[PDB]
């Protein structure tokens, strides 16, 4: 199920759909994997987030030339922490044109990342813009309120039962919120809950730090946020 390439990790979740993970060592906590998509849309790829680095993003690329064999249209990468955009020199580097969050571009560079070449807006109800997510095929971009991140922002999957919420959703084992230093404390809960009514039809929850899990992964992760509080 797993493929090693390299030092990152690739797996099948459905017929046009893989999950990357990629690992960075934080000094106290171990190596961290992060998880991210690869989506085959007809003739092009679509990816979302990088991988931690630029050199592991450039084999991401590698991957998909060798698997896919078929040009990445665009990535769209999910907040602005090193995990979802650390590897954007390397999309550039490749010419892959790249969207984030408005306010992901605009906190890229404080947060020490190089921002994405386009901007994403989001209507007062969450779903992003259309115009300002031209061509992105079957990916459903929404924003669901503050919570990991102020910036945060969630992707499901058309035609398939796969929703990602990135940073915001953690496993249905899981013990803790993990890094709340930039979290909405206050909005967490809320906006955990909205990422699942936004797709209700997803029973295959993709996140950025644990293997896919079930819908109960949602509910979790909003009982645990209703404790910071
Ligand atoms: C589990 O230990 C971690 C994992 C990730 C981070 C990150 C990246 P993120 O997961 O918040 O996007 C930022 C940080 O400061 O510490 C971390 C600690
Ligand atoms: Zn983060
Ligand atoms: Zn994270």
């Amino acid at each position: 199920g797993d493929q090693r390439f390299g030092d990152l990790v690739f797996r099948q979740l459905a017929p046009n759909v893989w999950q990357h993970t990629s690992y960075l060592d934080m000094p106290g906590f171990g190596a961290v994997a992060s998880n991210g998509l690869i989506v085959r849309d007809g003739g092009r790829v679509l990816v979302v987030d990088t991988a931690w680095t630029d050199d592991q993003t450039a084999q991401i690329l590698n991957w998909i030339k060798q698997e896919i064999n078929l040009p990445v249209a665009l990535a769209v990468v999910t907040h602005a922490h090193q995990d979802k955009m650390g590897g954007m020199d390397a999309l550039h580097a490749a010419g892959i044109a790249t969207y984030a969050n408005a306010l992901s571009n605009q906190l890229a560079p404080q947060e020490g990342m190089v921002a994405a070449q386009h901007s994403l807006t989001f209507a007062a109800n969450g779903w992003v813009e259309p115009a300002t997510a031209p061509n992105f095929g079957p990916l459903k971009v929404f924003y669901p309120g503050p919570g990991h991140t102020s910036d945060n922002i969630t992707v499901g999957i058309d035609g398939t039962d796969i929703a990602f919420g990135g940073c915001l959703i953690k496993d249905s084992k899981a013990k803790s919120l993990g890094n709340l230093g930039d979290a909405d404390t206050e909005h967490y809960a809320a906006s955990a809950r909205a990422f699942g009514a936004a797709f209700p039809k997803a029973s295959m929850i993709v996140m950025s730090h644990s293997a896919p899990d079930s819908r109960a992964a949602i509910t979790h992760t909003a009982r645990m946020a209703d404790k910071l509080r």
